[PDB]
This record gives C-alpha cells, sequence and structure tokens, in this order.
C-alpha cells in the first residue's frame, strides 16, 4: 500500500480538483502522459448532496448520499472511460475515498442529490446503499451534542460527528463490506489507489479491516500482486493524542507539517530562513520519507479551510508558490503531489475569505470545460498550475533526478541556497533582498545547460538562461532579487 504504482520514471501525481472526467481523460492523453506525470487525484466520484445554499459549494462533495458513480464530474461510463484512457497512456488514477461519514445530519430529506437518490438524514436512511440507523455511531458517541467537541479525547474524535457529518459505524462488518464493495468496484475498473479522507476520524484498526477486503489491482494493467496505493489524510501537527504514526500499517500519510513549515520559511516568518532547510525532512520531525505524501497546499488549506493556516502558499502568491513547489520537487523527501486549482472571487473581511465556499467554474451549476489557450494555459477560470512552465519543468526535473542523492549543498547563512541531486541535477535559490552572483560546485558533467525555470530546451537551443559547467563541475549563477523567478534549475536532460 506504500507504492504509488506509477510506471517507471514518473514521480508525482496531480490533483485535478473538481475537473470533469472527460476533461481528465483528454488531459491524460494531450498533456499528462507526454509531460511525464505519474497520476491524477480525482475528486470524490460517488453521489453527493446537492447544496443550493450556498450555491453548489466545493465541500458538498464530501457529503456522500450513496456509492453510485454519478456526480457533477460525470456518470459511471464517463468515469470508466477516463480510467481506461489514462491507464492506456501510463497515467494512474487515485480516488478520493470519503468513507468516514455520509452527509450532515441537519440536511433536509428528499432527492436533492447529484443522482436523484433518495436520502433522509434525520432518520438515518440511505436506501441507495443501503444504510439505516443501525449503521451509524449515534449510540456510541458520548458527547452531549453528538459532534466532536474535544480533540484531546481520541475516542470522541473517532466515534462522534465531524461538524455534524453522520458518522459511520466502521467496526460493523456490514458497513466494512459496503465500503469494500464500493472500493473494489473502482479497483476492478482500473484505479491504482486511494486517498482516505478524514482518516484521523477513523480507528486505524477499522481502516485495516477494510483494506483486508480489497482486491489486487486490475491485472490487465498492473502486474499480479499489485496492492492499491493508500495515502491517509491525517492532520497531525503539534501534540494531540492522535499521531500520524498510528496509521503507518495501512499505508502512507499526508505530512501537513511539510507545507506549513515550508510556507513560514519561504515567507521568512519568525526569523526563519532558507539556510535552515539544510536538514529538511525527517530532521525536522516529519514522518519517515517512505510513509510521506507531501504537498505545498491542498484543496482545503488553500482556502484557509485547514491545517497550515496563514502560512500556506497557493497560486495566489505566484512568485513564492513556484519557488516552494520548486524546492519540493527537487528535494528527495517523500512522494509529491502537485495542486491544480480554479479561481474564485476571494473577498476578505476581518481577515477571512467569505467566499471560501465557492465551487468550480460553472454555468448554472454545470461545471465548465477546461479550455486550453494558444500558450498552453487554461481558460474558464481554471488555474492549471500543473501547466506553468516553472512547475511542469520541475515535475520533469524530479523524474530525471529520481534516486539520486541529496548533495553539494550551499547557503549564505541567510536565504540563498543551492543543492544538487547526484550528478543528474542542480538547483539554486535566491530569496534574500539582494542579488546573488557566485560560482558553485554543481557535480554535473561539463557542458552547456538550459535553465528550465526561465525557459526550455527547444531543439538544440535554450529559450531562457543558459548555464556553463566546466570540467571541474563548477558553474556561475547570477540571480537578481528582482527576477521574475528567483531560482534556477538545470538537469541531465536540459543539457545541450
Ligand atoms: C540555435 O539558434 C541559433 C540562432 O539563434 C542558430 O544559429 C543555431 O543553428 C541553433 N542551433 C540549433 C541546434 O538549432
Ligand atoms: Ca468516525
Amino acid at each position: 500500500q506504500y507504492s504509488p504504482n506509477t510506471q517507471q520514471g514518473r514521480t508525482s501525481i496531480v490533483h485535478l480538483f473538481e475537473w470533469r472526467w472527460v476533461d481528465i481523460a483528454l488531459e491524460c492523453e494531450r498533456y499528462l502522459a507526454p509531460k511525464g506525470f505519474g497520476g491524477v487525484q480525482v475528486s470524490p466520484p460517488n453521489e453527493n448532496v446537492a447544496i443550493y445554499n450556498p450555491f453548489r459549494p466545493w465541500w458538498e462533495r464530501y457529503q456522500p448520499v450513496s456509492y453510485k458513480l454519478c456526480t457533477r464530474s460525470g456518470n459511471e461510463d464517463e468515469f470508466r472511460n477516463m480510467v481506461t484512457r489514462c491507464n492506456n497512456v501510463g497515467v494512474r488514477i487515485y480516488v478520493d475515498a470519503v468513507i468516514n461519514h455520509m452527509c450532515g445530519n441537519a440536511v433536509s430529506a428528499g432527492t436533492s442529490s447529484t443522482c436523484g437518490s433518495y436520502f433522509n438524514p434525520g432518520s438515518r436512511d440511505f436506501p441507495a446503499v443501503p444504510y439505516s440507523g443501525w449503521d451509524f455511531n449515534d449510540g456510541k458517541c458520548k458527547t452531549g451534542s453528538g459532534d466532536i467537541e474535544n480533540y484531546n479525547d481520541a475516542t470522541q474524535v473517532r466515534d462522534c460527528r465531524l461538524t455534524g457529518l453522520l458518522d459511520l459505524a466502521l467496526e460493523k462488518d456490514y458497513v466494512r463490506s459496503k465500503i469494500a464493495e464500493y472500493m473494489n468496484h473502482l479497483i476492478d475498473i482500473g484505479v491504482a489507489g486511494f486517498r482516505l479522507d478524514a482518516s484521523k476520524h477513523m480507528w486505524p484498526g477499522d481502516i485495516k479491516a477494510i483494506l483486508d477486503k480489497l482486491h489486487n489491482l486490475n491485472s490487465n494493467w498492473f502486474p499480479a500482486g499489485s496492492k492499491p496505493f493508500i495515502y491517509q489524510e491525517v492532520i497531525d501537527l503539534g501534540g494531540e493524542p492522535i499521531k500520524s504514526s498510528d496509521y503507518f500499517g495501512n499505508g502512507r500519510v499526508t505530512e501537513f507539517k511539510y507545507g506549513a513549515k515550508l510556507g513560514t520559511v519561504i515567507r521568512k516568518w519568525n526569523g526563519e530562513k532558507m539556510s535552515y532547510l539544510k536538514n529538511w525532512g525527517e530532521g525536522w520531525g516529519f514522518v519517515p520519507s517512505d510513509r510521506a505524501l507531501v504537498f505545498v497546499d491542498n484543496h482545503d488549506n488553500q482556502r484557509g479551510h485547514g491545517a497550515g493556516g496563514a502560512s500556506i502558499l497557493t497560486f495566489w502568491d505566484a512568485r513564492l508558490y513556484k519557488m516552494a513547489v520548486g524546492f519540493m520537487l527537487a528535494h528527495p523527501y517523500g512522494f509529491t503531489r502537485v495542486m491544480s486549482s480554479y479561481r474564485w472571487p476571494r473577498q476578505f473581511q476581518n481577515g477571512n475569505d467569505v467566499n471560501d465556499w465557492v465551487g468550480p467554474p460553472n454555468n448554472n451549476g454545470v461545471i465548465k470545460e477546461v479550455t486550453i489557450n494558444p500558450d498552453t494555459t487554461c481558460g474558464n477560470d481554471w488555474v492549471c498550475e500543473h501547466r506553468w512552465r516553472q512547475i511542469r519543468n520541475m515535475v520533469i526535473f524530479r523524474n530525471v533526478v529520481d534516486g539520486q542523492p541529496f548533495t553539494n549543498w550551499y547557503d549564505n547563512g541567510s536565504n540563498q541556497v543551492a543543492f544538487g541531486r547526484g550528478n543528474r541535477g542542480f538547483i539554486v535559490f535566491n530569496n534574500d533582498d539582494w542579488s546573488f552572483s557566485l560560482t558553485l560546485q554543481t557535480g554535473l558533467p561539463a557542458g552547456t545547460y538550459c535553465d528550465v525555470i526561465s525557459g526550455d530546451k527547444i531543439n538544440g537551443n535554450c529559450t531562457g538562461i543558459k548555464i556553463y559547467v566546466s570540467d571541474d563541475g563548477k558553474a556561475h549563477f547570477s540571480i537578481s532579487n528582482s527576477a521574475e523567478d528567483p531560482f534556477i534549475a538545470i538537469h541531465a536532460e536540459s543539457k545541450l
């Protein structure tokens, strides 16, 4: 459950947040496969509650009504079509599995679901699955309100409602089987793994019992004995009774300290500086690298809806964001996930975005298609960070330097650092308020290299900065603190 199951050479997955299945299928063929992306995190593919007040928010998808593959992203046929086409070009699909709960208890009964399924939160009836009052933790939760009230009590965190979401009794074999039935349907369709949403709110043992019921990956695309990739969403920062290490036996875990600390370092908050990143990784108290799923931001915290809070960097902070993503993709620690978002009208009031609920670009609730502009950027308000030259090229950089050791580190005791990956890559950063101009040892073979941040290597020449590495491996780098992108990266494949 620890291996991503990506094909040899591809080292990152991208979260195509709220994208339609048909757009993802196309993206796999026209961009993801050609550019070397390993896979895609898709939004929950199962039927959810259609919420109209506010108008179709992104979070309505974390509020399940049934396990029918029918949502605003498409129907079951379109979903299957997407998985098949993506797999055919070597790009894996990972499903966001919302299995800790069903919808909010206050939600009105009726057929206001993305597929018309009937449900009644009040009486605990979800006939489409089916689930009844016997399948929820109502009688088990001991809090006066029925919701989680204290996170210092590990029992309550697991058995009570996360902000009202009806909590499934995961210890019952019936419930475990209905969930496995759902997941095995997806595995047999061809998905390579799952993101287990809100794993902190589930007992490690209940998760294990469910995973024991899972099939091996589809033998038409994967080698026999392939187990699904499992990454657990567990927000573990400062001391809480629950630790992310309690979930290592089930698969990988999201390391939220990664994005939070990288954000404060790049923003230079609290007197932190890039020179401190010398021992980035486990040395900073993070989980072991082989159990970590890392990222700069995710769909929750990019809109202040989660762990990391104010320090989190997003596409809104373009310049610093690219630098953070650059550092992440170049550093050997963990398995990396790139974010791909959509724009929403941020409107801050007293320090809080009152429009953090806004769902994906749409026309009367119907999600808009991702349009590709002549310069490969996207239209219809999709940000497509994964298409930004700076990020796309660093995704490739990671593939090229895969397996190569962290070495040749340099720092000026402040905010301009550099390091290489074996003899396959080298990257330099200038985050100080003054220019950087120095000759550094790169460990790369002599030659002329194209800087992949400022440009590309297009048929025999570089469209941007060019770096010259001598016989002894040294090379001169000059980065003005005024540069559009204050960092340079070169690798074995950008060499002329
Ligand atoms: C690189 O570009 C120059 C013109 O700027 C041209 O003279 C040269 O032949 C090009 N090299 C290749 C390999 O295309
Ligand atoms: Ca629970």
